[PDB]
DNA sequence: CCATTTAATTAAATTTTTTTTTGTTTTACTTCTCCTAAAGGTTTTAACGTTTGGAATA
């Protein structure tokens, strides 16, 4: 009851409503943890395609493109191993290096996530994914651990400040 | 005181006829079955994702 609930996916007027309603799902904490670091990845990776001298291998949405082959190709990176090789990129601006490496099984349950959008009609399939504790629970906590640190991080080093999410 | 007869009538087997019944045949509607179509729900397949061993390394 608390707060703003007037925003329901039955938005047509009395009787229309009566007819037929939103196609609508469930929203869960985790699911909406899912999409921050969806959103935030997409950021990022606008960011490198901005910067960058080079296309940005991190933006193709096709099949065949599997994050697994793209890391196996790029790697562990030096300074943090949790995270990418970005630092060797090539960017039109200097390169700052070790500043655009995110981690690693973040970048692996974003793509998971993204290849959601096939058929959102199985939204369930992927709703959760990012999130998802299939412990498990250190795995995906310290997961978003380590996400919201990339975050920050890139934040101060763009002078963004923490609470513009 | 009355026996005579025949004249009119009936009765009856006989004939012939007309009908009536029976089996025969032909043909048409009549149900009985299927074929056909539509759609739906049930099952079959597939895909992804999860978690797990398999192999190698630090």
């Amino acid at each position: 009851e608390s707060g703003q609930s007037v925003d329901v996916c039955n938005e047509l007027e009395y009787p229309w409503k009566l007819i037929t309603a939103n196609n609508c799902i469930v929203s869960t904490d985790e699911s909406r943890q899912s999409q921050y670091i969806y959103r935030t990845f997409l950021l990022y990776n606008t960011v490198l395609t901005a910067i960058l001298k080079q296309n940005n291998p991190f933006d193709v949405i096709a099949e065949n493109t599997s994050i697994s082959i793209i890391v196996r190709n790029l790697g562990s990176c030096p300074n943090n191993k949790d995270r990418v090789k970005c630092c060797d990129l090539n960017y039109g601006g200097v390169p700052p290096g070790h500043v655009m490496c995110p981690p690693r099984e973040i970048t692996k349950k974003f793509f998971h996530y993204a290849k959601w959008v096939r058929n959102p009609n199985k939204y369930k399939r992927y709703s959760e994914l990012i999130a998802r504790q299939s412990h498990a629970r250190d795995v995906s906590q310290l997961h978003l651990l380590d996400w919201e640190n990339f975050m920050g991080e890139f934040s101060s080093y763009f002078g963004l400040h923490a609470h513009n999410v």
